[PDB]
């Protein structure tokens, strides 16, 4: 069916993006936590879309640094990470469905399944020397958190919080953590080239891409935002 072919209009965020994506190798699918888009329906439908498009699926799901989102939020750690426990299995089941529905294999990871990635482990080590050095880079990087804490204190019916430095930077432990996949998804997994795919724009990814700091993307990896219209 169709439908479920142009179920997505891409927007890349660069030429290259654009390439990479134009070759269907490989998309990665973002999962946020704590975010009411990421539906049953939603998920499948973003998985039916991937499979009729592109060679190779997987999907990423928060990892431990969830519970900082929840922690940052007033959460006590206990709570916390039981309410992240069961959200990471309320999208693995979700999505193996879909994957299963498509005869796709279930390629699901966290981003904490890359302890003992050499790609991972050096992405993130840059990641963090610039949140350290570069006082541009970290600013960026705050603003994702942010942007995360905003989200969730509207979806979690707190808006009445004042979003402190003490919450942004515990929360940007998310940030840090998830970063490395942005910047060089494909060859963290494994494959020739990749998309990581999202609903909303990535503003850091804007400002990599326009050559602004040290980190860079790696050449064989991009960006794209699924939107859907009528
Ligand atoms: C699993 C982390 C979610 C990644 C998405 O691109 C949103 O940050």
């Amino acid at each position: 069916q169709q439908v479920i072919k142009d179920l997505f209009y891409v927007v890349p965020l660069s030429r290259n993006c654009e390439k990479i994506y134009k070759n269907k190798t490989h998309i990665l699918l973002g999962i946020s936590p704590f975010n009411s888009k990421f539906s049953q329906n939603y998920i499948h439908q973003l998985i039916d879309w991937s499979s009729k498009n592109f060679k190779n699926v997987t999907v990423l799901l928060a990892g431990d640094e969830a519970k900082n989102l929840l922690e940052a939020l007033g959460t006590p750690t206990t709570k916390a990470e039981r309410k992240v426990r069961k959200e990471i299995r309320r999208h693995f089941r979700f999505s193996e469905e879909a994957l299963r529905k498509n005869g796709r294999e279930i390629d699901i990871y966290t981003f904490s399944d890359f302890k003992n990635n050499k790609i991972y482990n050096e992405v993130y080590q840059n990641v963090i020397y610039y949140f350290e050095k570069d006082e541009k880079f970290r600013k960026s990087c705050l603003a994702m958190s942010h942007d995360a804490l905003s989200s969730r204190a509207k979806s979690l019916n707190m808006e009445d919080i004042e979003i402190t430095d003490n919450m942004l930077f515990h929360a940007v432990k998310y940030v840090l953590a998830e970063l490395p996949f942005f910047l060089s998804g494909a060859s963290i997994l494994g494959y020739k080239e990749s998309v990581l795919a999202y609903h909303r724009p990535w503003k850091l990814g804007e400002k990599i891409k326009n050559s602004e700091f040290y980190i860079k993307m790696s050449d064989n990896q991009g960006y794209i935002i699924l939107k859907q219209i009528n």
